[PDB]
C-alpha cells in the first residue's frame, strides 16, 4: 500500500507487477507523481519506465505496459515518456531511444503510440565521436533499421520530421554518410539506407529539396563525402542522383 523509489524500481527490474500491483491507488492518494524527483537518480535521471528500458528478458518487460498506463492515469504521460538522462554522458536519451538502440520494434511501438517526442536529440557523451545518430530517425536509420525507420516516418501516431538537423545541423542522408567506413559490406548498407531514405523523400514529400540541406559546416551530404573521403558513397550518391 505504499512505495519509496526502490521499491518501484525493485519489481520494474525484477519485471513483476505483482509487487506493483497498487502502485495507481498510492499514485492517487498520495498525489506523487512518477515524473516529480523523488523517483529519479539525481546522478543520472533513470526514472522508472528507464530502468525497465534497460532490465528486459527476451525483449518483454510487462512493467512497461502497467506503467505507462498507470502514468496516463496519473495525469503525467508526456512528460514521463519523454523523460531523459539528466547527466553529461547520456544527456539526450528517452525511454524511445533505448528501444531503437535495443532493435525492439514491439517496444519502440508501444512507445511513440503513447507519446514518444520522436525528434529527441541524443545530447550525451556515449552518442558523440570518441573511441551519430543522434535523433531518434538518425539513429534507427544509422543502426540499419529500415523496418523501424518507415515506423517512425508513415506513423500514424506521431510523424518523423525527415528533413530535422542535429547539433552540428545533420540530416539523414549526412548521419549516414557520416557512418560510412568504405568496406563493401559498409557502402552496401548505406547506400541502401541512403536510397531507402530518399525513397521516402517521395511518398511523403515530394516537395521536399532534402538532397541540398547543408549542415552547420554548409556541406551538403554529397559534399561532406566529398572531404569526409567516403568516396564509396559520393560515387553512389552521385549516380543514383542520375534518375537511376
Ligand atoms: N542506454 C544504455 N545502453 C546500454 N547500456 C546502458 C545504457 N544506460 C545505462 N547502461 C548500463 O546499464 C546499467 C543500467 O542498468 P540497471 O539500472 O539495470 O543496472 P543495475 O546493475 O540494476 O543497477 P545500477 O544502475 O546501479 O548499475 C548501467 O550500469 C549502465 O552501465
Amino acid at each position: 500500500r505504499l512505495y519509496d523509489r526502490r521499491s518501484i524500481f525493485d519489481a520494474v527490474a525484477q519485471s513483476n507487477c505483482q509487487e506493483l500491483e497498487s502502485l495507481l491507488p498510492f499514485l492517487q492518494r498520495s498525489k506523487k507523481r512518477l515524473t516529480d524527483s523523488e523517483f529519479k537518480d539525481p546522478e543520472t535521471g533513470k526514472t522508472c519506465l528507464l530502468k525497465a528500458m534497460l532490465n528486459l528478458h527476451n525483449g518483454q518487460n510487462d512493467t512497461i505496459a502497467l506503467l505507462l498506463d498507470v502514468a496516463r492515469k496519473t495525469d503525467s504521460l508526456k512528460q514521463f515518456v519523454n523523460a531523459s538522462y539528466t547527466d553529461s554522458y547520456y544527456k539526450g536519451q528517452t525511454a524511445l531511444h533505448i528501444a531503437i538502440e535495443r532493435r525492439n520494434m514491439t517496444l519502440v511501438t508501444l512507445l511513440v503510440e503513447n507519446g514518444a517526442d520522436v525528434q529527441a536529440a541524443a545530447n550525451g557523451d556515449f552518442f558523440k565521436k570518441t573511441k551519430f545518430g543522434e535523433l531518434p530517425l538518425s539513429l534507427a536509420a544509422c543502426t540499419n533499421q529500415l523496418a523501424i525507420v518507415k515506423f517512425l516516418l508513415q506513423n500514424s501516431w506521431q510523424p518523423a520530421d525527415i528533413s530535422a538537423r542535429d547539433s552540428v545541423g545533420n540530416t539523414v542522408l549526412h548521419a549516414l554518410v557520416e557512418v560510412a567506413d568504405n568496406t563493401v559490406d559498409n557502402t552496401k548498407f548505406v547506400t541502401s539506407m541512403y536510397n531507402e531514405i530518399l525513397i521516402l523523400g517521395a511518398k511523403l514529400h515530394p516537395t521536399l529539396k532534402l538532397e541540398e540541406i547543408t549542415n552547420r559546416k554548409g556541406l551538403t551530404p554529397l559534399a561532406l563525402a566529398a572531404s569526409s573521403g567516403k568516396i564509396g558513397v559520393l560515387a553512389y550518391i552521385l549516380q543514383r542522383e542520375i534518375h537511376e
